[PDB]
């Protein structure tokens, strides 16, 4: 379908999940907005400040974080790492997975994190320099397995303990074709949950595609308030909802701002 709809759409309207598997690409997603004063910087500063903020500054602590839909990146962990003992990452994506276990046993052919990683460290007091901020994520991070937003038991029947959180960056826009499934998605990680467990999410506002070079992808356009009501409908009280009305650039995304949220599984 080239550019007039999203890769994988044609049929349905939303980009399905073996377009995931089979034009997704790791490498070219991280070099498109994890490079780093473009747009997808203050984006990432504004990510990690939050991040920051929620898990340091804030009483967002346990044992268990799983990170769902995790990608090939690492920023939403680095934070994370200081207040939970261990961290499951996941993602649909293979692919994905792979680019991640490079960066775990610090492969030379990994995606460098380093300016990343020394932002978090200035951000967090400078107590810690980068490469020893980087080997406790990479030791805090004990599996990387597969993961299905859509699916009752998400990360398939991988015996895990329950959770004290489970982030999602920016990945159920990109998975739910529809509020019921954003909703439903909901619902199923909180199967991975506590009673009382946080459900943390930062995502995309009025989105209704994303870009990787050329390739387009589909994104659900949520505004604010049907964020709301599916995850309070979900079964969650909201502790906290953030607004942003930062963007990225044109040629990458139609998006409206972007939401942060921090809220506890009822
Ligand atoms: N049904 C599904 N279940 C879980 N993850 C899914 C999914 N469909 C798509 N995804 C994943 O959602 C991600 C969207 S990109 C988000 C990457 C990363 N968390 C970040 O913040 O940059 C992709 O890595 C894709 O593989
Ligand atoms: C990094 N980007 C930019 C982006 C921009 C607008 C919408 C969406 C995205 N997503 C996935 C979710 C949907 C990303 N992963």
């Amino acid at each position: 379908s080239s550019g007039l709809v999203p890769r994988g759409s044609m049929e349905s309207g939303f980009t399905s999940k073996d377009t995931y598997l089979s034009h997704f690409n790791p490498r070219d997603y991280l070099e498109k907005y994890y490079k780093f004063h473009s747009a997808e910087s203050q984006i990432l500063k504004h990510l990690l400040k939050n991040l920051f903020k929620i898990f340091c500054l804030d009483g967002v602590k346990g044992d268990l974080l799983i990170d769902i839909g995790s990608g090939p990146t690492i920023y939403q962990l680095l934070s994370a790492c200081e207040s939970f003992k261990e961290i499951v990452v996941t993602d649909y994506s293979d692919q994905n997975l792979q680019e991640l276990e490079k960066w775990l046993k610090a492969a030379p052919a990994a995606f460098d994190w380093s300016p990343v990683v020394t932002y978090v460290c200035d951000l967090e007091g400078n107590r810690v320099k980068g490469p020893e901020k980087e080997e406790k994520l990479r030791q805090a991070v004990k599996q990387v397995l597969k993961c299905d937003v859509t699916q009752s038991q998400p990360l398939g029947a991988v015996p895990l303990p329950p959770a004290d959180c489970v982030l999602s960056t920016l990945c159920l826009d990109a998975a739910c074709p529809d509020l019921p499934t954003y909703c439903r998605a909901l619902r199923n990680l909180g199967s991975l949950l506590k009673p009382g467990g946080f459900l943390v999410i930062m995502d995309a506002l009025k989105s209704s595609y994303y870009m990787i070079g050329e390739q387009k992808f589909s994104s659900l356009p949520l505004g604010r308030e049907a964020v709301e009501a599916a995850v309070k409908e979900a079964g969650y009280t909201i502790e906290w909802f953030e607004v942003i009305s930062q963007s990225y650039s044109s040629t990458m995304a139609n998006n409206e701002g972007l939401f942060s949220l921090v809220a506890r599984k009822l």
